RNA sequence: GCUGCGGUGUGGAAGGAGUGGCUGGGUUGCGCAGC
């Protein structure tokens, strides 16, 4: 699972 | 690989989910959770 760490808006970008 | 929650703050106690984010912590950091 090596993608988005963390969601919602635009948390856990970058 | 995707997604949800201002839930967290060397401001988080008058805020939001970035219509402030090339103005900072932050190429949206940190925590929790789901597929
Ligand atoms: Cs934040
Ligand atoms: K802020
Ligand atoms: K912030």
């Amino acid at each position: 699972g090596d993608g988005r760490r963390r969601g919602g808006g635009g948390r856990g970008q970058g």
